[PDB]
């Protein structure tokens, strides 16, 4: 149901993220696995989207 989108990711980065995607009517999760960072996590539809905003804001920071 739940793909991974990115991990790894600072705090503010993860935000940012979020936040892309909220303007493009995709939501995410932020996932925080403590030492290995946050991870987004999209909807599998929203996959094709989100990677496409991802590239084309060039996130993460």
């Amino acid at each position: 149901k739940d793909k991974d989108l990115l991990k790894g990711l600072d705090q503010e980065q993860a935000n940012e993220v979020i936040a892309v995607l909220q303007m493009h009517n995709i939501e995410a999760n932020k996932i925080d696995s403590g030492k290995l960072g946050y991870s987004i996590t999209v909807a599998e539809p929203d996959f094709t989207a989100a990677v496409y905003w991802i590239k084309t804001y060039q996130l993460p920071p």
